[PDB]
């Protein structure tokens, strides 16, 4: 019995893209997909079979709904001139106790509305959607719901803050003071969903409650082992890749040096003075760049090492490249390993942090912080990783278990069962 499923996400193409990947196998098993999204990925969704429905044609008159990623940049920049000056512990005590996405709760209340009435119009047998946190239209339409999460997972486990990009060589007497910040802002967390639940006559839930299946998207030899079991009903995908042949530059042919692919992301892209800062000392880097140079990308300086467009072929590309220079987003880590290459992370903000670490503490990789940045630094760091005999033999041990992950067909069996059983 074919299934009519509904997706949506956040703006964010990171939580986008993690949803088209399951969508993918989906449609493949002869179900009817639905992606309620933003206009601008209309083309994206219809290029994989599923029927676009835009949230912006069902927001109620008084709760509009910005797609935010024109806005975001311009909120970004205020967080890179912190982290750049300040370090992670002086970053949470600034926030004096305000959570990381919390004033997002409130701006939630559109997409809310639009949901509840695109569900009932299109009365769907199950629904999946990529949120930071669980929604109130989660629990009052008539239909189950799975939350898909593709940050960082650490948050679904009863070990480290999530948010803090913790180590696992971080005595007790330095993670007190860091862990005592983060359970306080997510008390913050906590009330600004009660407002949002309130608003909608919803009983709260937890912010990553799964009601009777939830799906995370994280490569297995990186999950959290050590903390034991994720929270209930939630369920590991490998990776999530949407899924051709990509070309390079004439600019880099018969240049010295490896292949290097520099990306801060969609979303910290915008802010131009973080590539500047990044670029400015890869001009007398001894490789080839190819760098996605983002919306503001035009007025990005490149030099004769480097070949930039604002949006690259990220997967196309990575199998072609010796090295990842990434903000440490959870879909370049997981694309970055599947093809095999090792990671210099610069977290800026949220999850990343997470994700930084946890390359550096696996072995995957480096993390370099914004606060103590060196241009001398960063290019130590490329020719350190280029040649560590170990961090690549590690890469190249994820990246086969990558491959032969069947993690898909008990997750997909799962998401079946759940529609059309409504239990279980
Ligand atoms: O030039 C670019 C920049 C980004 N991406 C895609 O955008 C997503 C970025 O997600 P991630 O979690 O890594 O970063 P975030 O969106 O959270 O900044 C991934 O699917 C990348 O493949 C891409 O295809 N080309
Ligand atoms: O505080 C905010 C925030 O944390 C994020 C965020 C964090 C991590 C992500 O991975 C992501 O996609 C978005 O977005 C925002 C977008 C806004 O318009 C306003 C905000 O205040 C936030």
């Amino acid at each position: 019995k074919s299934l009519k499923i509904l997706f949506t996400a956040l703006f964010g193409p990171g939580h986008l893209n993690a949803c088209l990947g399951i969508g993918s196998l989906l449609r493949k098993r002869g179900h009817q997909i639905y992606f309620a999204h933003f206009p601008r990925h209309r083309a994206t969704i219809e290029k994989h079979g599923f029927l676009f429905i835009s949230l912006l044609d069902y927001a109620e008159p008084e709760f509009p709904i910005v797609d935010m990623l024109p806005d975001i940049g311009i909120i970004a920049k205020f967080a890179f001139e912190r982290m750049h000056k300040l370090t992670p512990l002086e970053l949470f005590r600034h926030a004096s106790g305000k959570h990381t996405f919390a004033g997002m709760v409130n701006g939630s209340k559109g997409e809310n509305y639009a949901m509840m009435k695109i569900v009932k119009e299109y009365k769907p047998d199950v629904c999946l959607a990529d949120y930071l946190f669980n929604m109130p239209w989660m629990f009052t339409v008539d239909c189950p719901v799975i939350p898909v999460k593709s940050v960082n997972p650490i948050e679904l486990y009863n070990g480290p803050p999530a948010l803090t990009g913790c180590s696992i060589h971080d005595p007790p007497s330095v993670r007190e003071e860091i862990e005592q910040l983060a359970r306080k802002s997510e008390l913050e967390l906590e009330s600004e969903l009660e407002k949002l639940f309130a608003h909608f006559n919803v009983p709260l839930v937890s912010y990553n409650y799964a009601q009777q299946l939830g799906i995370y998207i994280y490569p297995g030899p990186l999950d959290y082992k050590e903390l034991g079991s994720p929270k209930e009903n939630w369920v590991r995908l490998d990776s999530s890749i949407r899924s051709s042949n990509f070309e390079l530059p004439e600019k880099l042919k018969d240049k010295p040096g490896k292949l290097i692919y520099v990306s801060m992301g969609s979303l910290a892209s915008a802010v131009t003075e973080l590539l500047t800062m990044i670029l400015t000392p890869l001009a007398n880097s001894p490789h080839r760049f190819i760098v996605s140079t983002g919306p503001n990308g035009d007025s990005i300086k490149l030099y004769d090492n480097m070949w930039g467009d604002k949006f690259i072929n990220q997967v196309a590309l990575l199998p072609k490249v010796d090295l990842f220079i990434t903000h440490g987003g959870s879909n370049s880590l997981i694309e970055g390993l599947t093809a095999g290459k090792p990671l210099i992370a610069i977290p800026q903000f949220g999850d990343q942090l997470d994700n930084a670490q946890r390359i550096a503490d696996l072995g995957l990789g480096v993390r370099l912080n914004l606060h103590e940045f060196s241009g001398e630094k960063l290019l130590k760091a490329i020719e350190d990783v280029l040649n560590d005999e170990k961090i690549n033999a590690n890469v190249a041990r994820v990246s086969e278990e990558l491959k032969k992950s069947d993690s898909k067909d008990k997750v997909i069996s799962l998401i079946e069962k759940l529609a059309r059983d409504k239990k279980l």
